[PDB]
This record gives C-alpha cells, structure tokens and sequence, in this order.
C-alpha cells in the first residue's frame, strides 16, 4: 500500500500515517505529526 508522509491527510478508514509519524487530531480525520 501507499501511505502518507509527514505533513499530509490521514483517516481513521484506510489511510493512517504508517511512517514515524502520528494522526493529530484524528477524530475522525487528522494529520501525519512528527513526535
């Protein structure tokens, strides 16, 4: 699969941040956070 960087869109559904990033917020869509 394709997964999103650091910085980008990612969703409770399909696309999560696979990277060493977080979903901030995430509730139900967030964002890819450095932590």
């Amino acid at each position: 699969q394709d997964c999103p960087g650091e910085g980008e869109q990612c969703d409770v559904e399909f696309n999560p941040c696979c990277p060493p990033l977080t979903c901030i917020p995430g509730d139900p869509y967030g964002i890819c956070y450095i932590i």
